[PDB]
């Protein structure tokens, strides 16, 4: 297995699709592609390192915060998940702001490990 | 006939404190919470939500992760640990009604029986 | 007559980041902004406020130190860097506007001209 | 020198109580001593280990946060310090809470290093 933490490139961009809800995602070493439409056509996702794919997902997902040190280094992602007084969140760290982010998304949804491609 | 631990203070707000944590006939006069802390042991005032001696280790002993006030002026927000990160979350005017407050509702919930 | 750079919006905002960021006849239509970015470069659209593409990178280039969102909705918060730790500060209605508004008044303070 | 951020004990007292103006403070191995008042007598100041004496300052100062990673290890302090845009903030760890706080004080007085006792 894969420790969700270490995910990177198009085996997180797989984990992603998948959490997404996306069909026959793949993870070649081109790429990720999967298709993300009722009926759609294969496609390139790349939501951790596009910012065109990532970026909404950032918007739309309950992100709650995103923190990097001095504003260099590495990032570290919060998202959000019901009582009054609880509250609950995924919480993983990358080198960029939306390997952070999809990093949290999957373990949000896989937990901590993921079978290796 | 109930209530709010969020409105918890003084002498009743330390008694629930007592009481989750573990002392002996905690009581609530107006006076003052007094409890026995100890296997043997006398009872004694006790007021973590105020006395700094008896409220600090809790706070250090307990696994609170975090307390904010924002602009360093007013409310304090006190956050207690239960990639995964669930915690309680209370406030009060000092950091030590924060802590209490959230520590009796990681305990009790959301009220307690009126004292 | 003067604009304050927490209402800066659209086009507007695009045009005051090419600025800051060092580009060629920034413009700003109702259309939207265009620049040059390059030494031997064409007008070409940017918009940093809205397009992850141009602002994505932005964010990542510059020492953007966080983004806050309350309960992961609603406003962002957004802080640049500049023991001691100083910083500028912005909202908006998107992590885009929040930065690029953070972006303009770190280089041109609370206001400026209407275009 | 000494880094403030290393700074322990009677050493970390005796930077707070001259940081906070008190009187001849000192640094015996047996304990930092000092006059908080007008005219007062010489006495134990530890804030830095004493909940008694650091509880009161961290109420005071103006400190907007303390942070510890999953309620265990070390903790962070935040001190706040005109611009409508602007932030300033004093950032020091420790071990414990008053640990960190006194520092983040101590930095924000004298900067990151103060000469050796």
């Amino acid at each position: 297995h894969m420790q969700v933490q270490d995910l990177t490139g198009a085996a997180l961009d797989y984990w992603v699709a998948t959490a997404e809800g996306h069909e026959v995602p793949r993870a070649d070493a081109s790429g990720c592609t999967s298709i993300r439409e009722p009926g759609g056509v294969p496609t390139p996702f790349a939501p951790s390192s596009s910012w065109a794919d990532g970026g909404p997902i950032v918007e739309r997902l309950p992100f709650a915060g995103f923190e990097r040190d001095g504003g260099r280094g590495a990032w570290r992602a919060v998202l959000h998940r019901p009582a009054a007084g609880e509250r609950c969140t995924f919480n993983q760290s990358g080198p960029t702001l939306l390997i952070a982010a999809m990093r949290t998304l999957v373990a949000s949804t896989f937990g901590d490990d993921v079978p290796d491609l």
